[PDB]
């Protein structure tokens, strides 16, 4: 479809990303969900959230 990238996956589709593990954790502000490698790129097109907690941590 173009113009420019994928562009963005839609989440529920990272839901086929399952048994991926790797390196997840927390979020943005009231989150603490573990998840799958494949929403790091997509939350990173919005940006904000991440902030990995130190304690999990990876947790790969």
């Amino acid at each position: 479809a173009s113009t420019s990238k994928c562009v963005c996956l839609l989440p529920p589709q990272c839901f086929k990303g399952g048994n991926q593990l790797y390196c997840v954790k927390m979020g943005s502000s009231t989150s603490e969900k573990t998840l799958n490698i494949c929403e790091v790129g997509t939350i990173r097109c919005a940006n904000r959230k991440m902030e990995i907690l130190h304690p999990g941590k990876c947790l790969a």
